[PDB]
């Protein structure tokens, strides 16, 4: 009941089959990891003897999608040794701050991935397609969705102890806070894209005429941003939140 | 949350305060029913000595929103005799098959409502504006949103034991099959409007050139309709179920 988490789709421009891991699709608790390590073992077996590439859609991956240390460990010890080696490339799409922080929390186990040239962090579906068969990227429909009909606010500033220059992209279904400055994730300076589904925007608050707060469900401390067009960001987010509430279950 | 189930809002053209019962908001059971009924009491007591009106929002009212028999019967006794007589009108909006059936099954308890000139079914969402001014109307925003941007397919035919002419209206978040011909609900000829949120539309089938089926969640029997433009109705519905799925929870 988890053939959607890890599916095969496409071939790379280097001539290797592509396998997608939708991190958000997997849930720690419920979809027993025993079940996913199973399915990944099974769709890879026929392939991991020869070289293959992986695309991990870290899109909106959060703590509920995590690999607990015991599980995460089992992943670096449960495959034929060549199997790890034949992974020609692992495109990491939509890495966000939680996965990064997860990546730091589990640096003990992800030590091998640090600096690994094989991990290519990708910014958009278009940059991932370049490494694929005539740009036929099969990122989930859901993922690709987040890329269209976006109201983008550049030069925004996420306020925190460390201020992060970000662009706040408001899409009909989610707000994405794409960092404009790179930060390290597994030793590679990459852009982070934090996605906040309208369903998760509990409160939007305009602090100043150029600063707003975004309370995201279950993330406690609201996010804070500074931007010249704040009134407009807030209004766009409220709209998206409202259009969402209208279609809420009874 | 019982608090959004029944609330006071507006005054009718006849100068009577209106109360809205949003059926879908109630969930059958134990305590919800007495929260709900203790709530309607605390809300109505101030007004039920003078003529007041009720708009019953039956949109999407299904089994999970029903008043079990013992709970329903409390509604006809727990209020003062004058409270019942003071209801000058009960606008019934979006009555649907299930409710029709529910009232058929409780045809006994509902004898007092059967034939009642005080019950006004709103078969034309605009007809409500004939007893209550739009600015005084306060149907849930969600109920109202189901009326906007509807791709309407008139002259459809719903096959079943009895084939009823219907209009299939696909909106961004739902499919509504509105009977084109009236049926009796509590002795009144009215237009039912069954609503199927994209969230409930499991299987979508193009049975042939001018026919299609919808399999609805928790509804073993499939909705089978006929229409010239079926591939268009199937595509329309497939688009919204898909638009939905591509925006649901990881
Ligand atoms: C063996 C699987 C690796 C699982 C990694 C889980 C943690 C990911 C954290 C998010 C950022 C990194 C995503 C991409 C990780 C790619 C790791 C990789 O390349 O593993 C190679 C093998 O690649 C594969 O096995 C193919 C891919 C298998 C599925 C991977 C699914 C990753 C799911 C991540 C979920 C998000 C994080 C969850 C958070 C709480 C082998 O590495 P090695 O040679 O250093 O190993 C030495 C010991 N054997
Ligand atoms: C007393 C409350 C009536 C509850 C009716 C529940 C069943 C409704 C079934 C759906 C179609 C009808 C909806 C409108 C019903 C209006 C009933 C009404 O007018 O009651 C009058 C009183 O009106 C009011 O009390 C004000 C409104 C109170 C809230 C009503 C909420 C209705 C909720 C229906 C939920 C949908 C059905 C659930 C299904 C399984 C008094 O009638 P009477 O003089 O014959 O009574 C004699 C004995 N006392």
């Amino acid at each position: 009941k988890t053939l959607s988490i890890f599916y095969q789709a496409g071939t790379s421009k280097a001539g290797n089959p592509i396998f997608y891991y939708v991190a958000r699709r997997f849930k720690t608790g419920q979809i027993n990891g025993d079940l996913l390590i199973y399915h990944v073992l099974l769709t890879l077996k026929p392939y991991y003897a020869k070289p293959y590439e992986i695309v991990v859609d870290l899109t909106h991956t959060g703590p509920s999608n995590r690999f607990k240390t015991d599980f995460l460990s089992k992943w670096f010890v449960v495959f034929p040794g060549f199997a790890y080696d034949n992974v020609s490339a692992v495109y990491i799409y939509n890495c966000n701050s939680w996965v990064r922080e997860y990546t730091k929390y589990h640096e003990r186990l992800l030590t091998g991935l640090k600096g690994s040239k094989r991990l290519v962090f990708i910014d958009c579906p278009g940059k991932l397609a370049e490494h694929i068969e005539h740009e036929q990227q099969k990122l989930p429909a859901a993922t690709l969705a987040l890329e269209e009909d976006l109201k983008v606010f550049h030069n925004a500033l996420k306020l925190a102890h460390k201020d992060t220059k970000v662009s706040i992209k408001v899409g009909s279904t989610a707000v994405q806070v794409t960092s404009a400055e790179r930060t390290k994730v597994l030793g590679q300076s990459v852009f982070l894209n934090d996605i906040y589904y309208a369903s998760e925007i509990e409160e939007i608050c305009l602090v100043d005429e150029n600063q707003f707060t975004l309370t995201i469900a279950n993330q406690g401390t609201p996010l804070t941003f500074m931007h010249q067009e704040c009134e407009a960001i807030v209004q766009s987010i409220i709209h998206i939140r409202t259009r969402w509430e209208l279609s809420q279950p009874d």
